[PDB]
């Protein structure tokens, strides 16, 4: 860790048949996520090959603003009734080397 921010990279992956629906619902979480303190970036990505794999790149000042993320409404909401949607989340943590 350090000054350098806690970079995270989820890739999520919907259940066969519902990457439409997963998009919708992952597509929400970008606006409110950016405009958080501590947000240095959140971008959301479609995998080239298979569209069932999304991956969300997200960059944190530090723990702190990331632990205050899982407590917005909006983060809390993507929690929220979609647990059928998702076949597999992977969170990888990690930290740009300079």
């Amino acid at each position: 860790h350090m000054s350098t921010p806690l970079t995270l990279i989820a890739t999520i992956t919907a259940a066969p048949g519902h990457a439409e629906a997963l998009e919708r619902e992952l597509r929400a979480l970008v606006a409110p996520s950016r405009a958080e303190a501590g947000c240095l970036q959140y971008d959301l990505h479609q995998d080239r090959h298979d569209s069932h794999l999304f991956y969300m790149i997200e960059q944190w000042r530090d723990d702190a603003a990331l632990e205050r993320h899982q407590n917005t409404e909006h983060f809390l909401r993507f929690s929220r009734g979609n647990e059928a949607l998702l076949q597999n989340v992977k969170i990888d943590q990690l930290y740009r080397l300079a």
